[PDB]
């Protein structure tokens, strides 16, 4: 059975006006800004951007990839597909 989300989990993450996007739950570095309560720091593959999202907008990657893991015209999306499949745990700093 599922646990709560944890750093390193792979997802597609949804935000308004954007397709379901390949992403991971990030750690918070010592000294870094902490997320709001009940939100997680989401790192978006390809764009390398970060947003704070709650579980309603996080779809586990294994279950969802068949629906959401197809090429998209949006900037960064296809690079992000490569990252989540091929090196989802690397430093992209």
């Amino acid at each position: 059975m599922p646990h709560a989300f944890k750093p390193g989990d792979l997802v597609f993450a949804k935000m308004k006006g954007y397709p379901h996007w390949p992403a991971r739950i990030d750690d918070i570095a010592d000294g870094a800004v902490k997320p709001p309560p009940n939100k997680y720091p989401i790192f978006f593959f390809g764009t390398h951007e970060t947003a704070f999202l709650g579980p309603k907008d996080l779809f586990p990657y294994d279950k969802s990839k068949d629906k959401y893991g197809k090429p998209n015209k949006r900037k960064g999306f296809n690079e992000g597909l490569w990252e989540i499949q091929n090196n989802p745990h690397a430093s992209y700093s």
